């Protein structure tokens, strides 16, 4: 187990570009859209639907069609500086509140 990168510097600069990320997927059979994933800073590992964020290093799996890449990114890797850059702290807050509230019900 590795800690999430919370610095302003990407953990995997090889995957810093959208096109670089998109190449990793190949033919992608999974319920969640590869371009959507690549935009949320994810690249494929080639092991089921395992993705890793290029910046935080944060890893996700088992994508249900209801699950959103940016939402999941914020859920599991709230300290990601890439996430904060693209989405903003107001978005991130909303998502946390929504998830933390989802539990109540
Ligand atoms: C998209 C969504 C993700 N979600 C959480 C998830 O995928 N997380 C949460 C956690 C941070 C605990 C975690 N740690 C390891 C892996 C594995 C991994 C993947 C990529 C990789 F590069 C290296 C390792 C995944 C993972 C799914 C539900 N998860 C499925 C897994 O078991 C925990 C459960 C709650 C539902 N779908
Ligand atoms: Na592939
Ligand atoms: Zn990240």
């Amino acid at each position: 187990m590795n800690f999430p990168n919370s610095t302003n510097l990407p953990r995997n600069p090889s995957m810093a570009d959208y096109e670089a990320r998109i190449f990793t997927f190949g033919t992608w059979i999974y319920s969640v859209n590869k371009e959507q994933l690549a935009r949320a800073g994810f690249y494929a590992l080639g092991e089921g639907d395992k993705v890793k964020c290029f910046h935080c290093g944060g890893g996700l799996t088992d994508w249900k069609p209801s699950e959103d890449p940016w939402e999941q990114h914020a859920k599991w890797y709230p300290g990601c500086k890439y996430l904060l850059e693209q989405k903003g702290q107001e978005y991130i807050n909303n998502i946390h509140l929504t998830h933390s509230l989802e539990e109540c019900l």
